[PDB]
DNA sequence: GCTCCGGAATTTCCAA
DNA sequence: TTGGAAATTCCGGAGC
């Protein structure tokens, strides 16, 4: 039932991956925002429920290598 | 010149005992009266600057305390 | 007249 | 939206 990104509960499978609501209003506007997103860490930041908003960079990263894309 | 000891932006003036910008001033003020409960998603060495400073409240708050910031000064 | 600082009130911002 | 946190702006009072 877990979002494969933030490990909150999934609202369904969107963009080819099972994840949550916020994680699926997030990928989302990073792509056609085509955003910068610099990490203040090592690029290995932990992504979970209340930390997910700390590092958009690592969050966006983890989105991609879970396979999220705009296509179907 | 004139540059903040915390978020590394240009300093409004000495605030709470530490030369700092205005952003960190009201950040620190808000942190001490409220809760600290912030978590770091990194190793607690996170880099703080104008773009990065909003990423990790935890590390930013730590730097303020490290800098010597205190409410009565 | 000014400088300096705390700080409240206001606006900007964005996540959920 | 609905509400919380960020940040710029502005005012009160101690000084000088
Ligand atoms: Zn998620
Ligand atoms: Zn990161
Ligand atoms: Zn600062
Ligand atoms: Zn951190």
């Amino acid at each position: 039932k877990l979002c494969l990104v933030c490990s909150d509960e999934a609202s369904g499978c969107h963009y080819g991956v099972l994840t949550c609501g916020s994680c699926k209003v997030f990928f989302k506007r990073a792509v056609e925002g085509q955003h910068n997103y610099l990490c203040a860490g090592r690029n290995d930041c932990i992504i979970d429920k209340i930390r997910r908003k700390n590092c958009p960079a690592c969050r966006y990263r983890k989105c991609l290598q879970a396979g999220m894309n705009l296509e179907a």
